[PDB]
RNA sequence: ACAC
RNA sequence: ACACAGAGACGCCCAG
RNA sequence: CUGGGCGGUCUUUGUGU
RNA sequence: AAA
């Protein structure tokens, strides 16, 4: 009944000792078993125990009766489960803790008990049993069980000084307990009684990675949602209709007839819509088309001018500011004018109160009108110890009147019949006849653009100074021109004035939380400007009110144009009436100036203007930057719809014949309420750009090969452009803030748009799963369709996977549910806690509903006893069907596109959610055309196709592409549907897991917001226009019936459709079924069609969630062909539309159908082979950001920002632009307009430059986006006084300098950033302290995270550790404290005015500020004096070597002297891989620490080479000890957690920027075409030499002998440094090796061989045979060997291969002694050649040791590998094709290669040549001149041409020139050279009755016929192809190529390269042009 | 940051 | 002034 | 009909990459 | 030369 008893029942002696097996059997008698009932439901199995029977010898004592319960999960072990339910220790422990770290890979093996026995000793006993009625059984699972532990704990006892060890195996069964204990037989009959008990209650219920597969399969197979309870509760959630869809097929007759049907009526609608028989010609038709457009859009300006207010003439400015830009100065106040305040009075009552502001300032204090710098400065030189200013005037009533007309006190005022007119005024609708001439004027002529002569100004200076300590990194001229390029837009008229407006809005936003008494009023001055500003505030969610008045002596200038409302003017002074913002609006007003800096850099870099030359602006950008400043500062949400609307509009330009543009088709979005003017002139421009586009196409003009299209234009203005300024054009709108409030009287939209399909509910159940339907109406669907998609995609997936995919899959989830856990959920995600209370109104109206995270939720569950996700699945299951419903709340986000309708989430239904979301993702990942789940099809599928289509069909195939949508996607897709394509895509065990889970989706009671519902009842009068409103308010109030309503309540009831996002996998898994399915029958079409000719042809599908693309290809044969195959591809994409309702698809009216080659899948329109991604949508939010802790992470994220800018296809010019604009960002967020101090700041900023002490580190302009914040600390450290500083906190981190207490930088953050300062206080932690105290989780935390240092690295043992990591992660710096926020951008600007001089930063107890932190480094880092040694940097930045590498590839480019040459048409994505992990570091700092401390196989390194990287980090840190507990006592820490998070933050990461540009050491190629569109750079050691030699060396048509003759000399006559340590491929170690072979200035070359690989000497003694997948790519198949020595021993490793895997096989070994280095070492090396291992080894024979899963088994159990125990001077060069093996011919028949050298394309420089060539008289090539020109790049002219042809001849032998390898050197490189400017080519029965319209002749009368327009493929995959060639970059012959062209004209070989013909009889002229091929 |  | 094919906010709590 | 002090105030951000 |  006790451990401890028997535990101290054995005797301790010296050594381990296994006992001796007793046999046991029963004697006593066992009477019987007690009551036992099995209850198994879905929340768990109770079990129900009666008393046990009276036995003779009283057992059954611990069986004591009562309820037990077990969970589901925990079912598949229940005999062992409740067996030993006594002695079993009620902890956990794991061999690691109790015994030393032996690092053998079975130390995270625990075992059942591990008893510290109180004599000192150690114990272990592991519980067994065996379900066999004899003795063998328990003899089988004795032996297991004794070698599952006899080696690894002798292996630990080995290292132990005391060897008290001994091992307690029982094995116990129903006739026998086989234990090497003396066990009392009571205690064992006991347990037997126990089994027996636990035996027949598996039988009654049942009726590492292992152990997750087993509890999930174990709850699948018991899980039992109570289908007949769900029935009965949710509508359609019958299990019939799905087991008869499982069951029956398809009726093909069904399908056909439907199919004949749709495709007649396709053709019906084709043919009477786009103007077909009677025939016409395309030029009556698109004027048809034209008057038809015309016609709609007159009728949609009468329907909107019915509605309208008429007023054609009405006056209110588009821009609610002044237009004055005023010269800066000092800070001064000057109140006293020339009049006096006596003119003010008679001026209005802004005039009466701007009078008696003036006078109460000037006869008082002026305190609060400005900040002082004085009171702050004793506060900032001080520690430990906002004041607005505030006057009441005189406010008489008709001033307060005319204030409440505007907003200001107007709640009082409400009733007033002048209020009362204006507020039914201010609801009336524009008329789009407005007349609106002011905007069109004003883009077209504005002086936004011309310079203000402000040029020396404070604001200006400061920033310039800034930028110039930027700057100071990089002195080069492009910097100091790019910079002046910065400072030219900088002194620009608008943004001079955006810059008083910013710093108007950062007063604001700080006014905005202060408070104010009824008639108060603050008065304000800006900084720099001469602006006053009379503030009114009300409560911080309402408006804040603003007036502005200026001396008007002092407005030098104006910005021209009506848009800008009128001033009032009192006489001497101009004032403006009180104007309303609230906190959404102040974004774009704060943002301004960084977003018309970057809007003029954007449009100037757009059209060809460069930085560094100066001009007059053109129209162009004057039209685009005013809109830019119109459309963000009216920020208002109807204006960016029109814009992002004209996107798809001028989307159907590319629609080509027989089909006519129709964009008329966007008209049912355009009919909203217009209420303001900018809206109008979008309106009117959007519909002109409409008739345009209607009636006519954007042509295409083919050319040899491009293909362009012309005639594109802007939509909002007239100018015609280039296709990208329109692409960009189109995403303007995207400026206006994505995130604004929603006011109360919104919202009725959201609910408006959700139940819109509701009320079209069918109400017979057979068409929604049931029946099949032709023609259905809103939400029905045909089984037999939807079963034939699903198993076409079936079929398809089979096809791309193998035949046991099912299998695989299952696997796959049964693995990822069982090892999910409960904190692997919540995330800090906001649920709903709408429950049955809520749903009754005026029972909530008094409390107020909030939002609660997930956190707390699951807090409740950990305390609850749930550890992992799949134990509270059941509990869940059982809340929701005991509530009959989903409980959903609701939001609006608000999104760039049209808008957002999002749905919140209850816990419970969250957590059933879960597992179908992982259920569906699995499928998605194994679909082969989606692009949620597989990322890599997104740029395969659209780019290989191109390729794919060359292959299949041939050259000169004509591409048809369509562009599908989703308008209704969220409601319309019946879940009975997406239930069935699941489960038919799903094993049966899940089936009914995953139908109860989408029945819980019939019933969706969403919460109405309560605020909502108080003004709704409160009026029960509807008024109103819109029918849903009066709907609405009749239904609460009950005077009406629906469906959604009870007459009184809070919840609005929905039956249909699947709320947005909760479901995104198993809609996305529908729609790649419904494009299978549509591939599939565009096949079979194409197959057979237009009277049985088949049209060759490739159809590729794409699919996301609701934009898809289908894309045809074909190649015809003659013009009729190419016609006649034109239009059946258009039939079949334009039948895609019609045949979509069969599903529930309903084919939005934003899709764009047959285009030729064109393609917009996700917002990356392929246009042929360009490639146009807009730039404009990333330049518009490079400055949000985001909250932080620290200050260094903000400029992170700038840097994140920067980066995904510089992905969206900005040139590098550009992107440091963008940065030097968000510098001036930063400062402002920083204070550079609000803190007086802020001068002080930057001066003590200059002296020192710091990150995170709010310094900016500037990138380098040739490169700017391309390297992380990483890079530009490393340079700065390397070139500033950082590094002092640096070496000063690494001086404190590594102890030799104590610097006590303050200083200290011992906490660091992500991207290799450490500092002591962090902002924790951010505006207080109520929310913090409200979530702290809510949960209840330890508060001491960090003193259990000390005592057990364990759980940083291992995933979960028990629940104590599951609460220290809940504890943890709610205490981590991003994780929990980031997530709580509004809007970001003015909460922290309105922090800029304490930021600088108040007690915020804490010390990483007290607090100080910016200044007193930098005034206390002020004596460290200055008087450290000190710098960074190689290992100090090699520590703190891993990635140093690659940082170098890189700079000085920068450093070369800097002189701005270059070329504007033509443009590059390819345009493609390539990634340019930097900053790779460094191969000199064998592993990484925080899984080394892991492996030192714990034993957790995370390095792959073993005791030897884990020692030696334990001893440099040691080197690092004298005080880290092996012992975790030691290390917190000496080390310079406080807890584990800064220590891990130390580790973690500082580390090398593998950084990958794709980019935009050409297709492509290749960084140069980067820097130089792309610093601006159009223009090269024109930029003017001992390896890269080496490289570039032995590069033509190996590929050049030299022969052997000569080929290593020069290998010896160039390896000789160079220096190359000693090798290395590395641990992977690498090819520097190769070349030292080589370089060392030959010269021989060291030991044995073999030695070296095996030392730079690290311990490893070997090679493929029998190699395996070679086949070419499609792309090259050599693969191993077959059998064969890999002999070496590992660690001093020999091995002879197995390799086999069959398919694309490499599965290892029998490992033959020489000795046991050092197995584990050989293992780790082994799995290193095929993890670096690719061999894997995952098929067992067919042996089964003799063996000890297997091998499964890179992983040490400890048995022959679970059958794996047999690992089986049982001259440096031969070596050379065998130079035998171009690799340069060494081999060793080991024992005769193998030759056992050692080293390998593969020289590629990129080993290529400038400057190797020409050094080389100067240096003629230096080597062997030195001689033959003819060569070394393909050694050096040299241009061969006329003459060395002639030379070389004479050479030539026919058959001439020279030293070492060989024959026939100049043929094909020179075929390639000048086929490649030819190919460069021409010349070669790049690689080279429902049928519509033949009827016709004019036999499809007149449809496409002057048409581009394209059949014989010699058009190239599009797509990344065929400039690859193109560029495939070994001989690309070369410029061997290319004058010669020229002056070949200029002798025959352009022609030429036209002819000869096609068909063998010139003029049959050139000869002399050009014979050697032919002598080259043939 | 994107897409629902 | 914001929001709106008229829902709201234009300050909230307490004391007299 | 006048005064006062409070207030990341309140939740405002779901699902996946 | 295997990604």
């Amino acid at each position: 009944m006790n451990l401890e008893v028997l535990c101290g029942r054995i005797n301790v002696e010296n050594g381990l000792s296994l006992g001796e097996p007793g046999l046991y059997d029963q004697i006593y008698d066992r009477p019987g078993l007690p009551d036992l009932d099995v209850t198994v439901d879905a929340t768990g199995v109770t079990v129900d125990i009666g008393a046990v029977p009276d036995s003779a010898s009283q057992l059954g004592s611990s069986i004591n009766a009562g309820l037990i319960t077990i969970q589901l999960s925990e079912a598949y072990k229940i005999n062992h489960d409740f067996t030993f339910s006594g002695l079993s220790k009620t902890t956990d422990r794991r061999l690691s803790e109790v015994f030393p770290i032996t690092h053998d890979g079975s130390d995270g093996m625990t075992p059942a008990v591990i008893h510290t026995r109180l004599d000192g000793t150690i114990v272990v006993v592991e519980f067994s049993t065996t379900r066999s009625h004899n003795i063998g059984g328990l003899e089988a699972a004795y032996r297991t069980k004794i070698e599952k532990y006899r080696d690894p704990i002798s292996r630990r006892v080995d290292i132990m000084e005391n060897p008290r060890v001994f091992f307690g195996v029982i094995v116990v069964s129903s006739g026998g307990v086989l234990s090497n204990m003396p066990l009392t037989q009571d205690e064992a009959e006991e347990l037997m009684y126990r089994f027996c008990i636990a035996n027949e209650i598996y039988t009654k219920a049942r009726s590492e990675e292992l152990e997750a597969i087993s509890r999930a399969l174990s709850f699948f197979s018991l899980f039992e949602p109570n289908i007949e309870r769900v029935e009965g509760t949710f509508p359609n959630s019958e299990i019939k209709m799905l087991e008869q869809f499982l069951s029956t097929p398809a009726d093909v007759d069904f399908i056909t007839k439907t199919l004949k049907a749709k495709e007649v009526e396709a053709y019906a609608d084709l043919c009477d819509s786009h103007y077909l028989k009677p025939e016409k010609t395309i030029q009556e038709r698109l004027e048809i088309n034209r008057c038809e457009a015309i016609d709609k859009t007159q009728d949609l300006l009468a329907g909107l001018h019915a509605r309208s207010n008429k007023q054609t003439s009405l006056n209110r400015g588009t821009v609610k500011l002044p237009p004055w830009l005023p010269k800066p100065s000092s800070e001064s106040i000057d109140i006293k004018t020339d009049s006096g305040f006596g003119s003010l009075m008679d001026h209005g009552a802004y005039g009466e109160l701007w009078a008696k502001c003036l006078l109460d300032v000037s006869l008082g204090n002026v305190e609060g009108v400005v900040s002082d710098p004085a009171k702050e400065l004793d506060i900032a030189i001080s520690d430990d110890p906002i004041t607005y200013r505030r006057f009441k005037p005189a406010l008489s009533s008709s001033a307060r009147q005319e204030f409440s007309l505007q907003g200001v006190e107007g709640k009082k005022w409400k009733r007033m019949a002048a209020n009362q007119k204006k507020e039914k005024e201010s609801h009336e609708t524009l008329s789009p006849f407005l007349d609106v001439e002011d905007i069109g004027d004003f883009l077209t002529f504005n002086n936004l653009l011309t310079d203000s002569r402000y040029g020396d100004e404070s604001i200006q200076r400061a920033v310039s100074i800034l930028l110039e300590k930027a700057s100071a990194m990089q002195d080069t001229e492009l910097t100091h021109a790019l910079n002046d390029s910065f400072k030219r837009n900088l002194s620009s008229n608008v943004v001079q004035w955006s810059l008083w407006v910013s710093c108007l809005a950062q007063e604001l936003a700080s006014a905005l939380k202060q408070h104010c008494r009824a008639g108060e009023f603050i008065i304000k001055k800006l900084k720099f400007w001469p602006i006053y500003v009379i503030i009114k505030p009300t409560k911080s969610s309402s408006h804040i009110f603003y007036s502005l008045g200026i001396r008007k002596a002092d407005v030098t200038r104006r910005l021209t144009g009506r848009v800008f409302s009128d001033t009032i003017d009192a006489g001497e002074w101009e004032l403006t009436e009180f104007k309303s913002l609230k906190t959404c609006k102040l974004t774009n007003l704060v943002n301004l100036p960084c977003t018309m800096l970057n809007s003029i850099a954007f449009w100037r870099e757009k059209l060809g203007v460069a930085p560094w030359l100066v001009r007059k602006p053109c129209s162009e950008l004057r039209e685009q930057v005013g809109l830019t400043f119109l459309i963000s500062l009216e920020d208002k949400s109807k204006t960016e719809e029109i814009i992002t609307l004209t996107r798809y509009t001028q989307m159907e330009g590319f629609v080509s014949p027989p089909m006519l543009p129709k964009p008329q088709k966007m008209l049912g979005k355009l009919d909203g309420p217009l209420r303001t003017k900018l809206q109008v002139y979008l309106l009117r421009k959007h519909l002109d750009c409409m008739v345009r586009i209607a009636s006519q196409p954007f042509s295409l003009i083919p050319r040899e090969g491009r293909v362009e299209w012309g005639g594109t234009f802007h939509a909002i203005s007239g100018r015609s452009t280039n296709l990208e300024n329109m692409v960009n054009s189109w995403y303007i709108g995207y400026y206006k803030n994505k995130e604004e409030s929603t006011e109360l009287n919104a919202l009725g939209e959201m609910y408006k748009k959700i139940v819109e399909m509701e009320e079209d509910k069918p109400s017979s159940p057979e068409f929604l799963g049931w029946g099949d339907t032709d023609s259905p109406k809103k939400h029905e669907f045909s089984r037999s369709f939807l079963r034939a998609a699903c198993s076409s995609l079936e079929r398809e997936i089979a096809q791309r996977h193998g035949r046991q995919w099912k299998q695989n899959l299952e696997e796959r989830v049964l693995r990822e549910i069982g090892t999910k856990n409960i904190l692997d959920l919540a995330s800090m995600k906001a649920t709903s806690n709408f429950s049955k209370d809520w749903e009754l109104y005026s029972e909530v109206q008094t409390k107020e509903y909030h939002r609660s995270k997930l956190l707390e939720k699951m807090a409740t569950l950990i305390e609850k006893g749930v550890m992992w996700y799949i134990d509270a699945v059941g509990q869940a299951w059982k809340a929701v069907l005991d509530d009959g419903c989903m409980r959903i709340c609701l939001f609006k986000k608000n999104q760039h596109g049209g808008l957002r309708e999002i749905y919140v989430m209850d816990a419970n239904a969250r957590l059933v959610q879960f597992g179908v979301e992982t259920m569906a993702r699995c499928v998605c990942e194994l679909s082969p055309h989606e692009t949620v789940a597989n990322p890599r099809l997104k740029n395969s599928i659209i780019e290989n196709h191109g390729l794919k289509s060359a292959r299949s069909l041939g050259p000169g195939s004509i591409n048809i592409n369509s562009s599908n949508d989703a308008k209704k996607w969220n409601q319309g897709h019946y879940t009975t549907k997406l239930a069935l394509v699941l489960c038919w895509f799903m094993p049966a065990k899940f089936h009914r897991f995953i139908w109860a889970a989408i029945s819980m989706f019939r019933r969706k009671k969403m919460m109405v917001d309560l605020r909502f519902l108080a003004h709704l009842s409160s009026k029960s009068e509807s008024r109103s226009s819109d029918p849903f409103r009066e709907a609405m308010t009749d239904a609460f109030h009950g005077n009406r019936d629906v469906s959604w309503m009870d007459k009184g309540r809070t919840y609005i009831k929905t039956e249909t459709g699947m709320m947005q996002g909760i479901l995104h996998f198993t809609s996305s898994l529908l729609h790649s079924c419904v494009q299978s399915f549509y591939k599939s029958y565009f096949v079979s079409k194409l197959k057979e069609g237009y009277m049985g000719e088949s049209i060759s042809g490739v159809v590729d599908v794409i699919e996301g969630s609701d934009d898809s693309a289908i894309m045809i290809s074909i190649r015809p044969k003659s013009d009729m062909d190419e016609v006649r195959s034109r239009f059946f591809v258009a039939n079949l994409l334009h039948s895609v539309k019609f045949l979509n309702p069969l599903f529930g698809i309903y084919s939005s009216e934003k899709s764009t159908v047959n285009t030729v080659y064109c393609v917009e899948y996700n917002s990356e329109f392929h246009f042929h082979r360009h490639l146009v991604r807009p730039t404009l949508r990333w330049i518009a939010a490079s400055h949000q950001i985001s909250e932080t802790e620290a200050l260094a992470s903000r400029q992170e994220d700038y840097s994140n920002l920067l980066t995904q800018c510089l992905e969206g296809g900005a040139s590098f010019s550009l992107t440091y632009l963008i940065q030097c604009a968000q510098l001036l960002h930063h400062y402002m967020l920083l204070g550079l307009c609000l803190h007086p101090l802020f001068g002080t700041f930057m001066g003590m900023l200059i002296s020192d430059p710091d990150p995170a002490l709010g310094f900016f580190l500037m990138d380098n302009p040739a490169f700017a986006g391309g390297a992380g914040f990483r890079f530009n600390l490393w340079r700065a450290c390397k070139t500033t006084d950082l590094g002092r500083k640096y070496a000063y906190y690494f001086n404190e981190i590594q102890g030799k300098t104590k610097g006590d207490e303050d200083y200290r930088a011992l906490d660091a953050t992500s991207g290799g950033t450490l500092s002591h300062s962090v902002m924790v206080y951010w505006g207080d932690r109520k929310k913090y302290q409200a979530l702290l105290n809510r949960m209840g989780l330890p508060e001491d935390w960090v003193e259990q995270i000390d005592e057990n240092p364990g759980v940083l690295y291992r995933r979960a043992a028990n629940k104590k550790e599951l609460l220290l990591k809940l504890a943890e992660k709610v205490h981590s710096p991003g994780v929990t404290s980031s997530l709580s926020k509004g809007h970001v951008v003015p909460r922290v600007v309105a922090a800029g005015v304490y930021l600088l001089s108040r007690h915020c930063f804490r010390f990483s107890t007290q607090k100080a500020s910016l200044i007193k932190l930098l005034m206390m480094s002020s004596i460290s880092a200055m008087k450290h004096g000190g710098s960074l040694n190689p290992n100090q940097e090699r520590m703190l930045f891993p990635q140093a070597q690659e940082y170098d590498r890189v700079c000085t590839l920068l450093e070369e480019v800097e002189h701005l002297t270059g070329k504007f040459v033509v443009r590059e048409r390819n345009i493609v994505r390539s990634r340019i891989d930097l900053f790779q992990e460094p191969v000199d570091l064998r592993c990484k700092a925080e899984d080394l620490v892991s492996e030192v401390w714990f034993g957790l196989k995370r390095t792959k390194l073993g005791p030897r080479l884990l020692k030696e990287e334990w001893d440099k980090l040691r080197a690092s840190f004298a005080w880290l000890s092996t012992d975790p507990s030691e290390t917190l006592r000496d080390g310079p820490f406080l807890s584990h957690v800064q220590f891990r998070n130390f580790i973690a933050h500082v580390d090398a990461k593998s950084r990958s920027v794709r980019l935009l540009g050409a297709p492509v050491t290749t960084i140069s190629q980067v820097v130089r075409m792309n610093f601006f569109p159009g223009f090269s750079l024109e930029a003017e050691e001992s390896i890269s030499i080496l490289k570039h030699v032995l590069f033509m060396v190996l590929n050049g048509p030299y022969t052997e002998e000569y080929k290593l003759e020069m290998i010896i000399e160039a390896f000789s006559t160079l220096v190359i440094p000693q090798p290395s340590e590395v641990i992977r491929k690498s090819r520097t170690m190769t070349l030292c090796l080589l370089s060392n072979y030959l010269s021989s200035r060291g030991g044995s070359i073999l030695d070296q061989i095996e030392r730079a690989q690290s311990g490893t000497l070997g090679g493929f003694s029998k190699p395996q045979k070679t086949f070419v997948r499609p792309g090259g790519g050599v693969g191993y198949k077959g059998k064969g060997v890999w002999t070496g020595v590992m660690e001093d021993t020999h091995v002879q490793i197995l390799i086999d291969g069959d398919g694309t895997s490499n599965w290892l096989e029998e490992i033959r070994l020489s000795s046991d002694a050092r197995l584990y280095d050989v293992i780790e070492s082994i799995r290193r090396l095929c993890d670096d050649l690719g061999i894997n291992n995952r098929v067992a080894s067919a042996y089964r024979g003799h063996c000890m040791v297997r091998l499964s899963g890179f992983k040490i088994k400890p048995a022959s159990r679970t059958d794996g590998c047999p690992v089986r125990i049982m001259n440096p001077d031969e070596v050379k060069m065998r130079v035998r094709g171009d690799i340069l093996n060494l081999s060793v011919t080991i024992q005769e028949g193998r030759v056992m290669n050692i080293l390998s050298y593969r020289p590629r394309d990129t080993d290529i420089s400038e400057s190797a040549a020409a050094y080389l060539w100067s240096n003629r008289d230096l080597f062997s090539f030195g001689k033959k001149e003819p060569s070394c020109s393909w050694i050096c790049l040299k241009t061969l002219d006329n003459w060395a041409w002639s030379h070389a042809s004479v050479l030539l001849a026919n058959d001439r032998k020279t030293q070492g020139i060989d024959n026939r390898a100049m043929g094909n050197i020179f075929r390639d490189c000048l086929e490649g050279s030819l190919r460069k400017q021409g010349l070669m080519r790049s690689k080279l029965i429902a049928v519509e009755l033949s009827e016709g319209s004019l036999d499809i002749e007149s449809i496409f009368d002057g048409a581009p016929i394209l059949w014989s327009a010699e058009v190239e493929e599009f797509g990344e995959g065929v400039v690859a192809v193109s560029y495939s060639s070994k001989y690309y970059h070369l410029t061997l012959m290319d004058q010669a190529a020229i002056t070949m062209c200029a002798i025959m004209g352009k022609e030429g070989c036209r002819g000869l390269l096609t068909e063998k013909r010139c003029m049959a009889a050139i000869r002399e002229q050009v014979r050697p042009f032919l002598i080259f091929l043939q």
